[PDB]
RNA sequence: GUGCUGCUGUCUCCCAGACGGGAGGCAGAACUGCACCUUC
DNA sequence: AAGCATATCGT
DNA sequence: CGATATG
């Protein structure tokens, strides 16, 4: 089945008895190894227990005396290692009122009615009993009114503090078969033959980024009216009509300001590194000095001093300086849910990512910091500190799970408000990048779970050069690296300029509706007398040079203007399609740089910017 | 409920030691904001 | 590894 | 509808 959860909490045994169950599973009895065998095959079970007890040694002595559900509860979550109370462990009757729920578990000796602390996830719950042995709860997490079934309870304690576990079952939303078949249909490559969709889909392009959050472009299968056309396999061509960027940075100021002291604190442990070189060893190399005079005296912003003992004074001065400046960063990222800014405060934005890198640029220069006073050969203890940071590490990991939960978010609301069906996202699993924050598949994860759960089946399509190819001619053009918000490119041989990354976005989409006819890069190798052998190890390159050249196998054979050619084979160094001509990876290098000079030259004012 | 997520006063513990940093406990002031399958 | 179903007897 | 017992 398909569950959610979250916790409540009741104020004013059961783990006696559950830690005696995992603890007996694992590893009255007189003598255990003798019954060795016959007990771990029950634990390893956990019909085990009926032979256990004509064997006549599974009755125990429970820490309390649970009777019996309860018993078998705990039991069983031991097992799946929470003392659970199911309607068919002791039953339970979870009512609401006013806003909170009220469990009333039946125990042996009466009924315990315990009422939960106020819950904003479960807000304002009604809860009525179904015939099926179950509770219908319809709570708010917009006021859109959730709905789940509940038949298992969960009781913990966590710091003296008892906990319940409302597990609840949910039924997401529905799904067409016509969204089926469409993305069988435009995943599967050229070679194969699949059913059209038959229908009016909803196609999101993504690109995933830390800048701009993420960026997206919608078409409408069957309509064209105004936009980038993009074709479609088998079909008409499409205009994305809606063209966004989502994400982005908030305040300008901000982001600067977590820049800087990102840039401070990381040349921070390398300055109090070679300081404590300096003071110990009482020279440096010639690449260091030269590194710590050029680079890492201007990063730090301290002033060099001679004199060792007040070296660490200054380098304390610095840091307090730091640790305030980060408080007031800190202090500035929490007002922008209570001013006035309440209203403009985005539900994602790029100060996100960039107070992430932050926190773990200033626990780096903390625990280097911190560890100044070492010398030679006093490395790491046993003991030491057990705590270190774990205030900056909490905040690390709550602000990291929080940015993921609400950029899911906001790539949802986005695909359900376009009234897409179908999203095509960038494989991002093929410093400043969405990865060394989140495993690159974990973000993945969570975002098409979230949208199947919201009706929207999601495919990745390979990222490899769509943020350098137009969108418009197909063709490679210039990403600005001074700006890598605009990318250059050229049509009717004038230069235009265009977003970058609603152009990776709309790239994304073609290639997921086209079903990668085209390829923007070949792998080959010399075999001789100039003819490169292609390289097939992909399904998509197979049917792509069966649709050029005839065959599943071309060469590039040399044409005079430095350029190959494809031809086809009856029965490793890259090469850049370009114009149809299939230039190398030198001569592609030579025409971007060349087109980069072209644009420099030009200036963006007379290039014209594009719809976006 | 869990976080985003902090401020002020005061107190305790630790590492340097006399420039500073890291665990936490209470008491207050402001805020009605966003998101959340937890659990192992 | 987890976060229940049916089935009938006896009263 | 309660008491087990097993899909």
């Amino acid at each position: 089945p398909s569950y959610k959860s979250s916790r409540v909490l009741v104020r004013d045994r059961s783990h006696r008895v559950a830690a005696f169950f995992m603890r007996l599973l694992l590893a009255g009895c007189e003598e255990p190894d003798a019954v060795s065998d016959d007990l771990r095959s029950f634990a390893l079970a956990v019909a085990a227990a009926l032979r256990l007890r004509e064997r006549g040694v599974f009755p125990v002595s429970v820490p309390e005396h649970l009777d019996l559900d309860s018993l078998k509860a705990a039991m069983a979550s031991a097992a799946e290692r929470k003392v659970r109370f199911g309607l068919t462990g002791r039953k339970f009757v979870l009512s609401a009122a006013g806003s909170r729920f009220l469990i009333t578990v039946k125990l042996p000796c009466g009924d315990v009615g315990l009422t939960a602390v106020p819950s904003r996830y479960f807000w304002n719950p009604s809860v009525g009993r179904t015939t099926s042995n179950s509770f219908r709860i319809e709570f708010t997490k917009e006021n859109r009114r959730y709905v789940g079934e509940v038949k298992e309870i969960g009781l913990v304690r966590q710091r003296g503090r008892y906990y319940f576990f409302i597990d609840y079952n949910f039924d997401p939303e529905e799904v067409s078969d016509e969204t089926k078949v469409g993305r069988a249909f435009f995943r599967a490559p050229l070679n194969e033959s699949r059913p059209k969709p038959k229908d009016k889909l909803t196609v999101m392009g993504i690109d995933l980024g830390i800048n701009p959050a993420f960026a997206f472009a919608v078409c409408t299968l069957g309509e064209c009216q105004d936009g980038i056309r993009s074709p479609v396999a088998k079909m008409e061509d499409v205009s994305f009509d809606s063209t966004g960027l989502r994400g982005g940075i908030g305040s300008q100021k901000l982001h600067r300001e977590m820049h800087n002291l990102s840039d401070r604190c990381f040349y921070g442990a390398r300055y109090i590194r070679l300081s404590k070189k300096l003071r110990d060893r009482g020279a440096l190399n010639d690449i260091e000095a030269r590194l710590l005079e050029e680079k890492y005296i201007p990063g730090f912003r301290i002033v060099h001093i001679e004199d060792a003992d007040e070296r660490r004074r200054t380098v304390g001065r610095t840091v307090k300086e730091i640790k305030q400046e980060y408080k007031r960063i800190r202090h500035q990222f929490y007002l922008r849910y209570h001013t006035s800014k309440r209203d403009r405060t985005e539900l994602i934005s790029a100060e996100y990512f960039r107070m992430l890198f932050l926190v773990k640029n200033l626990r780096n220069l903390l625990k280097s910091w911190n560890r100044y006073h070492w010398t030679t050969g006093d490395r790491e203890r046993r003991g030491g500190n057990p705590d270190e940071l774990k205030s900056y590490v909490r905040y690390y990991n709550n602000l990291r799970m929080d940015t993921l939960k609400k950029l899911t978010c906001a790539i949802v609301r986005t695909a359900k408000e376009h009234g897409a069906t179908l999203v095509a996202m960038e494989n991002i699993q093929r410093e400043n990048s969405l990865l060394s924050l989140w495993a690159p598949g974990m973000v993945l994860e969570r975002v098409e779970q979230e949208l199947k759960n919201e009706g929207i089946l999601a495919w990745e399509v390979d990222p490899r050069h769509t943020s350098q190819t137009s969108c418009i001619t197909d063709e490679f053009g210039y990403r600005s690296l001074v700006a890598k918000d605009t990318f250059y490119f050229e049509q009717d041989r004038k230069i235009h300029r265009i977003d970058a990354d609603v152009n990776a976005a709309i790239n994304i989409a073609r290639r997921f509706l086209t079903r990668y006819r085209s390829l923007t890069q070949l792998w080959a190798s010399l075999l001789d007398d100039g003819r490169y052998l292609v390289n097939v190890t992909r399904q998509h390159e197979r049917a792509y040079l069966e649709l050029q050249t005839g065959a599943p196998a071309a060469t590039l054979n040399p044409t005079a203007e430095a350029s190959y050619e494809l031809v086809g084979l009856s029965p490793r160094e890259p090469f850049y399609r370009h114009e149809g001509v299939w230039l190398t990876r030198e001569k592609h290098r030579e025409q971007v740089h060349e087109l980069r000079n072209q644009v420099l030259a030009l200036g963006n004012a007379k290039i014209p910017e594009i719809r976006t």
